[PDB]
This record gives C-alpha cells, sequence and structure tokens, in this order.
C-alpha cells in the first residue's frame, strides 16, 4: 500500500488544484478508511483559497459517516481526517450542523476517540471569527460539562500523569491544548456571560492542576496560556494594582498562578553553577534551545504577574525564603528555583519596594549561608547570592557599603577552588562593574580613595588562582571600571597601572627576543604572548579610545613580533608543507597573529581621530601585514587582515585612499582566487573580503579609478560573481556593493563614460540573467532598484556615448530592443508584442521604485503562471518583511513593560 500512497503524494505534488481538482470521495459510499487515510496524506501536501469550497464534499461525507457509523477504527480515521481539514472546511458547515454536539456527546466521552475527539475540538477552538459566538459558548460550556465527568477536578493530575498510561498522558496534553487555545481565542466571549464564570473557574482550576505536570511540553503549553492571560490582564490596566472587569474575574486564582510560577522557575542563563543529577554541585557544561525560550516565557509571565500585584509577589517570595531558612523545606532544588525567581523579576517592581524586598532577601540568604557548613551547600548558596546581586544593579548603586562588601567577597570567591564558582564570580564581577562603573572611580561616602585603586594595588593577588579565560574576564571588568573615568590625566595613569603586569611580561619577552629571537619559537613564549594579546584586546574593548595610551607603548614591538612569527610559520610551511599549519605550535603562532590583528581592529573601530591613525599606525601595519598576506599560501593567510582592512578603511575613508592601490595590489588578487573555486573552503575570508570591498567602495571610491583598469576588471567580475551567488547573504552584499558602485561612478565624468561603454551592457545582462533565473528572488527589490537606476541614467541621457559601437542609434531605443532580445532569450515562448508592451511599461516606470518593482513582479508572475510554477517565493521578501515587522512590534511592546529585559540587556542604561 505504501507505493500507492507515495504515487498519490507525487501526483498531488503535480498541481492538485490543476491536475486533480475530491472526486475519489465518491468511492467511500468498508473503503471509507482507505479514503480517509488518502486524504490524511494529502493534508500535508497542501501548504489561499485553494478551491477550498470543495472540501465541503469531504465534510458532507464525514458527517454522514460520523452520524451513522459505529466502526471504531473508521471513526478514529474520520476524526483524524476532519482534525486535519478543519483548517479549510467552510465555517457554515461546522458551526451549523450537528457536528459539535455529535462528537462531544458521542466520542469525547468514549476512550477510543477521546484524544482525537479532544484534538478535533481544539481545532474548532482554533477558529478565530466573530461569527458563531453562541456556538463557541455552547462548545466550551458543554465540553467542560463532559470533561468534568471524565476527569473530575479533585483528581491530582500530577500523579495521574506521572503514573498514567500513554493515552492518559496524551489526554492531559490535549486537554491543556484545548483549554489554552479556546481561552486564548474566546475568553472574552466566556467572560461576558455572568452565569458561566464558575465554569471559567473550572477551566482555570484545570489549568492550575495540569500546570503541575513535570514533563516539559505540558508545562510549556500551560506557560504559554499563562503568558497570554497575564499579558491580557496587564494590558487591561497596566498603570495600577477599582479592579477592572477581567482582572476582577481572574483575581480569585491569580495567587495560585504566581505560586506555580515561582515554584517551577527554569534556570536562567547567567547561572553557571547547577546541581547535577548525582547529588553534587558542578559548573554547567551544556545548553538547550528549549531552555532559553522557556526561561524567556517564564520571565514574561512572572513579570506580568508581578506588575499585576507587587505586594503579593513580595509576600510569596519572602515567605518561601523565610521557610527555606527555617529549614522547613531546605533543599538545593527549592532554593535554586526560588533564587532564580527572585532574580528573574529584576527591574519591574518599584524603587522603594525593591529595596524593601531585597533587604529581607539578602538578610535571609546571608543567614542561610551562615547556617550551612557543607561545601556543596556553601557553593550553591554562594552561586545563588551571586545571581541575585548580579541581577539587581538598581539596588547596588544605591548602597555603596553593600556594593564594596559584595565586591570584596567576590574576590574572596575568586580564590575558591570549586569547579564553577570562580567562573560565576568573574562573570558576576563583569555584570557589576559594567553597570556600576562610576561608583568605583568616584570617591564614595566616607572612604578616602576610589575602589579602583584598591583593586589595582592588589590585582596580582586577586588573579593569583584564576584560569586564563577568567583572567581576561577580570581584566575586561576592570577595563569597564576604568573606562568611566572621564579625566584623561587620571585615566592615563589608571591605564598604565592597569596594564602593568602584562606589560612587565611583555617587556620581559621582548627583551629576551631582542637578545635572541629564537625565544619566539618556544611554545611557552608563544602561549604567553597569546595570553597577553588577548588581555590587551579585552582591555581595549572595554576602555575604548583612551586605550591608545597602552597601544602606542607596545605597537612597534607587537608588529615586530608579528613579522617574526610570520617568517617562522612561512619558513616552516615552505620546508615541511601546508599541513604544518595543523601543528599546535604553528596554531599558537597564528593565534598570536590573529590577536594582534584583532587588537588593532578593535582599537581603530573605536578611535575618533582618524588623522593621527593614518599618520602613525597605518603605514607600519601595511608594511608588516600586506606582504605576508600576499606571500603565504591559503592555508596560512589570516582573514583578520581583511577584517582589519575593512575596519581601517571604514574609519579613515579619504585619509587612507592613497594606500588603497597597494592594499589591493597585495590582497585583492590573492584573496579572490581563494573564494571562487570552491564556495565552502574559506567562508570567513569570503565574508571579510566583501566587507573590505563594500567599505572601500563606500568611503574610498576614487581608489578604483587609481588602480589599473585590468584589476578594476577583476573588481567588477568579483561583484558580478557576488550577486550571481546562490547564498542569500553574499548575494545581498553583492547587490548592495553593485548599487553603491553605480551611484558612485555616476559622479565622475570620464570614468562614468568609460565605465558605461565598457561594462553597462554586461552588468545589465547579468542582472536580468539573475532576475529571470529567479535564483535570488529575495533581493528582487534591490534588482528593481538597480534596473530602475540604470534605466533612469540611460533615459535621462546621462550616457552620452552610444552603447552600440557599430550602429549609430539612439540609446533608449537600443536598450529597448536589447532588453527585449534578452527577455526573449530567457523565455523563448514570449510573444513579440507582449515583450514590447512590458519593456515600454518598465521604461515608463523608471522613476518610481515601488511601481517598477510591482510591474516587474507582475510580469514575472504571469510568466510563472504560464509555466504553472509556484509564485509563493516571488513574494518572499514581503512575507519576510511582515515577519520582521511583527518581531519589531513585539520587541517594541516588551520594552514598554519593565522587567521583561534584564538590566544588562536594555540599551537604555540609566545614569551612573
Ligand atoms: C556566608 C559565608 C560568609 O560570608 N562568611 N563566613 C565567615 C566569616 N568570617 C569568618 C569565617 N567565616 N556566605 C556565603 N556567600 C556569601 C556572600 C556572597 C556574596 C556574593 F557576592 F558572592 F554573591 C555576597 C555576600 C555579601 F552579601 F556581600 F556579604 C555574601 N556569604
Amino acid at each position: 500500500i505504501g507505493k500507492l500512497n507515495m504515487i498519490l503524494v507525487q501526483i498531488l505534488k503535480q498541481e492538485w488544484p490543476k491536475h486533480w481538482p475530491i472526486s475519489d470521495i465518491v468511492g467511500a459510499s468498508s473503503l471509507c478508511q482507505n479514503n480517509m487515510v488518502i486524504l490524511k496524506l494529502l493534508s500535508e501536501e497542501v501548504f489561499k483559497d485553494s478551491m477550498c469550497n470543495e472540501f465541503s464534499q469531504i465534510f458532507q461525507l464525514c458527517q454522514f459517516v460520523m452520524e451513522n457509523s459505529q466502526n471504531a477504527p473508521l471513526v478514529h480515521a474520520t476524526l483524524e481526517t476532519l482534525l486535519r481539514f478543519l483548517n479549510w472546511i467552510p465555517l457554515g458547515y461546522i458551526f451549523e450542523t450537528k457536528l459539535i454536539s455529535t462528537l462531544i456527546y458521542k466520542f469525547l466521552n468514549v476512550p477510543m476517540f477521546r484524544n482525537v475527539s479532544l484534538k478535533c475540538l481544539t481545532e474548532i477552538a482554533g477558529v478565530s471569527v466573530s461569527q458563531y459566538e453562541e456556538q463557541f459558548v455552547t462548545l466550551f460550556t458543554l465540553t467542560m460539562m463532559q470533561l468534568k465527568q471524565m476527569l473530575p477536578l479533585n483528581t491530582n493530575i500530577r500523579l495521574a500523569y506521572s503514573n498514567g498510561k500513554d493515552d492518559e498522558q496524551n489526554f492531559i496534553q490535549n486537554l491543556s491544548l484545548f483549554l489554552c487555545t479556546f481561552l486564548k481565542e474566546h475568553d472574552q466571549l466566556i467572560e461576558k456571560r455572568l452565569n458561566l464564570r464558575e465554569t471559567l473557574m473550572e477551566a482555570l482550576h484545570y489549568m492550575l492542576l495540569v500546570s503541575e505536570v513535570e514533563e516539559t511540553e505540558i508545562f510549556k503549553i500551560c506557560l504559554e496560556y499563562w503568558n497570554h492571560l497575564a499579558a491580557e490582564l496587564y494590558r487591561e490596566s497596566p498603570f495600577s494594582t477599582d479592579v477592572p472587569p477581567r482582572r476582577q474575574l481572574y483575581l480569585p486564582m491569580l495567587f495560585k498562578v504566581r505560586l506555580l510560577m515561582v515554584s517551577r522557575m527554569a534556570k536562567p542563563e547567567e547561572v553557571l553553577v547547577v546541581e547535577n543529577d548525582q547529588g553534587e554541585v558542578v559548573r554547567e557544561f551544556m545548553k538547550d534551545t528549549d531552555s532559553i525560550n522557556l526561561y524567556k516565557n517564564m520571565r514574561e509571565t512572572l513579570v506580568y504577574l508581578t506588575h499585576l500585584d507587587y505586594v503579593d509577589t513580595e509576600r510569596i517570595m519572602t515567605e518561601k525564603l523565610h521557610n527555606q531558612v527555617n529549614g522547613t523545606e531546605w533543599s538545593w532544588k527549592n532554593l535554586n528555583t526560588l533564587c532564580w525567581a527572585i532574580g528573574s523579576i529584576s527591574g519591574a517592581m518599584h524603587e522603594e519596594d525593591e529595596k524593601r524586598f531585597l533587604v529581607t532577601v539578602i538578610k535571609d540568604l546571608l543567614g542561610l549561608c551562615e547556617q550551612k557548613r557543607g561545601k556543596d551547600n556553601k557553593a550553591i548558596i554562594a552561586s545563588n547570592i551571586m545571581y541575585i546581586v548580579g541581577q539587581y544593579p538598581r539596588f547596588l548603586r544605591a548602597h555603596w557599603k553593600f556594593l564594596k562588601t559584595v565586591v570584596n567577597k567576590l574576590f574572596e570567591f575568586m580564590h575558591e577552588t570549586h569547579d564553577g564558582v570562580q567562573d560565576m564570580a568573574c562573570d558576576t564581577f563583569i555584570k557589576i562593574a559594567q553597570k556600576c562603573r562610576r561608583h568605583f572611580v568616584q570617591v564614595q561616602v566616607g572612604e578616602v580613595m576610589p575602589f579602583i585603586d584598591e583593586i589595582l594595588n592588589n590585582i596580582n593577588t586577586i588573579i593569583c588562582d584564576l584560569q586564563p579565560q577568567q583572567v581576561h574576564t577580570f581584566y575586561e571588568a576592570v577595563g569597564y571600571m576604568i573606562g568611566a573615568q572621564t579625566d584623561q590625566t587620571v585615566q592615563e595613569h589608571l591605564i598604565e597601572k592597569y596594564m602593568l603586569l602584562p606589560n612587565q611580561v611583555w617587556d620581559s619577552i621582548i627583551q629576551q627576543a631582542t637578545k635572541n629571537v629564537d625565544i619566539l619559537k618556544d611554545p611557552e613564549t608563544v602561549k604567553q604572548l597569546g595570553s597577553i594579546l588577548k588581555t590587551n584586546v579585552r582591555a581595549c574593548k572595554a576602555v575604548g579610545h583612551p586605550f591608545v595610551i597602552q597601544l602606542g607603548r607596545i605597537y612597534l614591538d607587537m608588529l615586530n613580533v608579528y613579522k617574526c612569527l610570520s617568517e617562522n610559520i612561512s619558513a616552516a610551511i615552505q620546508a615541511n608543507g601546508e599541513m604544518v599549519t595543523k601543528q599546535p605550535l604553528i596554531r599558537s603562532m597564528r593565534t598570536v597573529k590573529r590577536e594582534t590583528l584583532k587588537l588593532i581592529s578593535g582599537w581603530v573601530s573605536r578611535s575618533n581621530d582618524p588623522q593621527m591613525v593614518a599618520e602613525n599606525f597605518v603605514p607600519p601595519l601595511l608594511d608588516a601585514v600586506l606582504i605576508d598576506y600576499q606571500r603565504n599560501v591559503p592555508a596560512a593567510r589570516e582573514p583578520e587582515v581583511l577584517s582589519t582592512m575593512a575596519i581601517i578603511v571604514n574609519k579613515l575613508g579619504g585619509h587612507i585612499t592613497a594606500e588603497i592601490p597597494q592594499i589591493f595590489d597585495a590582497v585583492f588578487e590573492c584573496t579572490l582566487n581563494m573564494i571562487n573555486k570552491d564556495f565552502e573552503e574559506y567562508p570567513e575570508h569570503r565574508t571579510n573580503f566583501f566587507l573590505l570591498l563594500q567599505a572601500v567602495n563606500s568611503h574610498c571610491f576614487p581608489a578604483f579609478l587609481a588602480i589599473p583598469p585590468t584589476q578594476f576588471k577583476l573588481v567588477l567580475d568579483s561583484i558580478i560573481w557576488a550577486f550571481k551567488h546562490t547564498m542569500r547573504n553574499v548575494a545581498d552584499t553583492g547587490l548592495q556593493i553593485l548599487f553603491t558602485l553605480l551611484q558612485n561612478v555616476a559622479q565622475e565624468e570620464a570614468a562614468a563614460q568609460s565605465f558605461y561603454q565598457t561594462y553597462f551592457c554586461d552588468i545589465l545582462q547579468h542582472i536580468f540573467s539573475v532576475v529571470t533565473d529567479t535564483s535570488h528572488t529575495a533581493g528582487l527589490t534591490m534588482h528593481a532598484s538597480i534596473l530602475a537606476y540604470m534605466f533612469n541614467l540611460v533615459e535621462e541621457g546621462k550616457i552620452s556615448t552610444s552603447l552600440n559601437p557599430g550602429n549609430p542609434v539612439n540609446n533608449q531605443i537600443f536598450l529597448q530592443e536589447y532588453v527585449a532580445n534578452l527577455l526573449k532569450s530567457a523565455f523563448p515562448h514570449l510573444q513579440d508584442a507582449q515583450v514590447k508592451l512590458f519593456v515600454t511599461g518598465l521604461f515608463s516606470l523608471n522613476q518610481d521604485i515601488p511601481a517598477f518593482k510591482e510591474h516587474l513582479r507582475d510580469f514575472l508572475v504571469q510568466i510563472k503562471e504560464f509555466a504553472g510554477e509556484d509564485t509563493s517565493d516571488l513574494f518572499l521578501e514581503e512575507r519576510e518583511i511582515a515577519l520582521r515587522q511583527a518581531d519589531e512590534e513585539k520587541h517594541k511592546r516588551q520594552m514598554s513593560v519593565p522587567g521583561i529585559f534584564n538590566p544588562h540587556e536594555i540599551p537604555e542604561e540609566m545614569c551612573d
């Protein structure tokens, strides 16, 4: 039978609404199950209004069979088929006939059909129309009356699911789905009925009970429902906490919802230390895409619920915590979840209320800590307390004494030997310093000297046990702390003391190399240089422009080291082969080179005085890098060279234009040959290459007129290869570069005319080739813009030269028959008059980009329809725009609700 199903599937793929526009349903008039399975298969071959009215033929027979047949397998199959086709069957059939009553009385109460029957009702609940309001109300009230008998509220759904059979678990899931969907789409319908409120409480009670099922999927469904309900009630009246109607109706059970939320809170990402299944405390090692989304939903729900009632949230939390300190419920799981909840509602709340809540929370946590002696408990408590103080910079910035105590204890934790406590401490140290910079540098109340100095004077001891990654983390934190010091005369000394330890190591290594360069081949020396350069990169990332004070100190030695490592690795590769790059020592040297380039790129991207950058830093970099990049084989070419060139060109523009020819002489031709041959070989080099090309085109276009034309040929060839590419991102970048290049070249007279005569027809031919080929339909707007631009330039007469070399002819007419011939070649079946009309319209629309786009799209769509080809992807950008608009709207809404985003996530950093 499988072969028949596959053959029918393939036949359906061959344009069902054209080749087979439902007739087989007649055969069901013992065989009905075969029909139902066939349509079940068809239900996924279907992806608007695909002649959907003929689904009524399915529904009529389904009602007939449903109303009259007792064959349980057949009933199940028919119910499944209807479950699929409720997405399209006309509404005037489902809501008018005996359907709802028929299955709610005849099947929903029967185990053989319970799950499918409830799923069918879920799909009916999924219909979202203002019509049939009374039928929806009847559906919900009757379904509740049924499932009340079938699953009484007194049942402990947690236990029933945990020990329940597979079908029972599926029934619990389907009940959750039905309740969630129906209340989402019709709660206002139910709430408007005074007498039904008790049944609404029954639904809410079911939601509470089913929310306690452990399995992640069930709780995800319940959480989505709770998120919807909380959002709706919050938006009913978000400014206060008399009660509005809906909130008044839901309040009698909101408390249980908050208790559920706090009890079951998922792990935040910032918590590195977790309890392992074997009963021990360890650092986290894996992540799940489910966890992040579940945590985000959990945070949304709980922040909405807190906005609904602040006092009650405080009460709940403070009581759970008072309980766990008392030892009534002491357990790492409970404390972890409670502290995750305490940190998750960070923000929101209010200022004085947050202070009041956190004072008691910190007191209770400290006492709990001071009571538990076991090392595992001491780690769990420390981790949780770190998470709390990490998520509440608002509290810290108002209490200097506590902030200093937290920082000192965090340093004490940095020495703690436990697996993940050090990482927790350093990550929290960033989260503190980043969001509380000014307090560290400004002399606070009572103290004599800024806290940054107590850090720097003891930095070596503070970093006397850290893993190198944690060392870079800590240096980045200190970098943020210094970065806020506005006084340059003090910031320079702070930087010098700040960098003093790695600068000492650097000076030692440089002195050793000067005495003998062979030291650079020692793996330990290379590793230390890599660590120092990573520290410098992170410090530059933090401090920003003032980092030049440190950078200029070591710049020349850094480039000398780069040259020495370049020579070493190049000689090694030349002597022993390309695979030499795989050796750990060679990889470490390449890491040193990569970090040098990254440091320069990082500093330049934040520099604000391009003149001095061009004068001092650029020429040594070019001398040290370009020849190496040209000479090395692909296996040893650093893509960070291209990235740095992109960044430097972007920042400097006209100040570096004179150097562009050399850069292209060294890089361009060498790198291009690596990209073209095989697409996947060097994705990073490809990306950095097109970044460089876009930057130089945008900010240093005159360079293209300086380089020899034989190489500008390669530039245009690379751009054309770029937009003809298959992958979306590279094609988009190619189109952007092409359009910018046209705009730029339009401004230089002789260059404009020569470029037109040499390439205009080639570029147009390639653009129409890609458009007709449709291989990159997503960029059709850019294609329309480019085509319109060229059509305008020719139409306005700005192309003074005759495009045809051999024929004295008008440019407009010439381009007209040229594009007509091109279109005819692409699609030989097009008629002459059709193409003539299309080209005349297209030319007439050169002045209006949206109109041009829609004209071209309509022409291409009718070509597809002649070919019978799918037109869905030809509107892909529009649908993508819709998705982006929806996402941006959601983001816009979330920022309006305090607490949904972490204090370390909002761009709107409050003062201090
Ligand atoms: C409790 C253990 C402790 O802090 N001190 N025990 C002593 C004191 N004197 C002599 C002998 N033993 N404990 C565990 N964790 C914390 C704690 C952690 C943090 C954080 F920054 F790491 F999150 C901060 C603080 C605070 F509130 F700043 F004190 C305490 N305390």
